């Protein structure tokens, strides 16, 4: 009943879809075994790489496939195209920079090969190693120029450091050079923040992911990244990591802090936070197959700035696709949401 | 002709009852300063109270003055914004950070008596919520009873964590037993995050009301829901401000991922609940719009929670803005719903 081909009036383009490489998962296992994994890696990957639960075992199998099985799963849910990225946390936590760069290179080449096999079904976002910003700049260019990628995904913090530090500037410089978006995908919080969430079972997708990622996007807005780089587009999933809902409070309290000189890293910005959401931030509904939240975000940010995403294989649910197809939205809005926003912002 | 007038007395068709309004006592602020000076203050106290107690900014200095008044200046400020009644609580973090239990109990007792005196003096304007010292849950239970029976209070406000500990721990159970005995709501108000969580927010200027408050408080409410507090205590009502600390917006993801975790037996701590998280929002959680004078968010939350479960709050004096009251008065919302929002929901849930 869910079919590819666009007969219902739009293609379904899923914009936050994950894969893994066996060798990178094996590094996570090595780090867990040797005690160099952070608490988030132990929690997240200690569970999915080892748990006998149905959910974990199917996730791992699906993550690792970039071929016929993935295509069959897409076909079964009417998903025409998937924008693919190496699953969080990528190579960001790795302590050996040579290893991180080598494995990122291999993951990027593996993804490029899969997109070359299925160029009408798979679209790639590159993975990088922000612990080396200039290498990451090189890899942004290589992905854009040689591999056919449409941007990059960064899995939030790198070893507890955030992208608003000047150190990471080459990444943004390069994204603006190639004119591609950055998708800031969640990760577990760093060890500096995770403990109260971890103890309650809240460190992952239920809560901690949104804390980490919303914080990361907010700190980039408030350091002025979009004044420095006015063309830059940053995408986030999960209905904007709560920021659209918080918007009134974000702007009120941001302004209060700026005027009162409360913080060194909070100085005047050229736009309000609302202004940046309307011009520089893009959101997907990954994990949020929920009409009132989607409509809220369309209203606040503009319906051109909200895109469909499935979050395969972490949230692979045929009934969610059906619920999205059935929303009380005009045909014209629905086609933007499922297809034409992604075509614009990813330059498909 | 639109007016700038904001009048007490209910002539718009409702009283304006503000449900998250703060005051301070000088002696408790002086303890914060002492803790900052002697190095026993946590990073959040240094950030928050180093700012309000010492900043020369216009905003901080006016806030500190207003916090300390429980009399004619506060009443005039309410009159000037058409606020008929204020539900008052000792400002975060209260006595929760204090290491000396005797000092915490003594200062909380004094703050509660000071509040009760003010409510007795202005009984049609001021309504009290008690402050407690969760470091001593059994004393706190006695103080919940004293507030309800002797002081005329309508519930208690707890300023989220106590020294890095959360209310889902069994240690704090006496507080819940007492709330159910007096049948009163708990307002979980924000605080700065504990030292175990604050660092990345603090460095960016995000530890306070802009962001970290919502992280801390939403986490705390979520922890309580997922430990099963409302299965243990089905009558218990927990109130939160700031449009539900994002939880209403996250609801689909909360329930989906809560279920995923329980079904995969991922966390020994996270076990089956009798209701969905959505179910608990509709039966056991209540929300105010403190800091969120914003129609789309209010309406969203009214749809998720039910219009009977969302109340007006000003967050005086941290967010004292006449234009916000005007915007709220003029929302495209039925008279009946608007009256619930401003007046009758609070009258029900606080038993006014
Ligand atoms: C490791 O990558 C993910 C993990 C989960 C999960 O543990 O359920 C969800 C998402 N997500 O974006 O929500 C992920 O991409
Ligand atoms: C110390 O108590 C508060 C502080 C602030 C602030 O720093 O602006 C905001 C709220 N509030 O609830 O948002 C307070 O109650
Ligand atoms: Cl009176
Ligand atoms: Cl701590
Ligand atoms: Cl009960
Ligand atoms: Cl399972
Ligand atoms: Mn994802
Ligand atoms: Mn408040």
């Amino acid at each position: 009943d869910l079919k590819t081909g666009g007969e219902q009036g739009y293609l379904r383009i899923a914009t936050e879809e994950a894969f893994a490489t066996r060798e990178i998962i094996d590094v996570y296992l090595r780090m867990i075994r040797d005690g160099t994994a952070d608490k988030g890696m132990v929690s997240l990957w200690g569970f999915y790489a080892q748990s006998p639960s149905e959910r974990a075992t199917q996730i791992l199998e699906r993550l690792l496939d970039l071929g016929e099985r993935r295509i069959a799963d897409m076909d079964a849910t009417g998903i025409d195209k998937a924008i693919l990225a190496l699953t969080s946390p990528g190579v960001q936590p790795l302590h050996d920079l040579d290893e991180a760069r080598t494995l990122a290179t291999r993951a990027n080449d593996t993804l490029a090969d899969a997109c070359q096999k299925y160029p009408d079904r798979f679209i790639g976002m590159g993975t990088v190693a922000p612990q080396d910003p200039e290498w990451s700049a090189r890899e942004i260019h290589r992905g854009a120029r040689e591999l056919g990628f449409k941007g990059i995904q960064i899995n939030s913090h790198t070893q507890g450091r955030y992208l608003d530090e000047e150190f990471f500037d080459p990444i943004f410089r390069a994204l603006v050079e190639v004119d591609q978006p950055l998708y800031i995908h969640p990760a577990t919080s760093p060890d500096s923040m995770i403990d109260p969430m971890l103890e309650a079972g809240l460190d992952g997708a239920i809560f901690g992911f949104g804390v980490e990622t919303g914080m990361h996007l907010l700190r980039l807005i408030t350091i002025g990244i979009f004044d420095k780089y006015p063309s830059l587009q940053i995408m986030v999933g999960h209905m904007g990591e709560a920021l659209p809902y918080w918007l009134y409070r974000l702007d009120y309290m941001h302004q209060a802090g700026v005027r009162s000189q409360r913080y060194e890293r909070m100085k005047p910005l050229k736009k309000t936070i609302e202004g940046y959401l309307k011009s520089n931030v893009l959101v997907t509904n990954s994990g949020v197959a929920w009409e009132p939240a989607i409509k809220f975000c369309q209203q606040v940010m503009g319906e051109d700035r909200v895109m469909y995403a499935m979050d395969y294989p972490y949230q692979y649910v045929a009934d969610e696709v059906r619920a999205m197809d059935a929303m009380d939205m005009s045909a014209q809005t629905k086609k933007k949401f499922f297809q034409t926003n992604a075509e614009k912002w990813f330059k498909l």
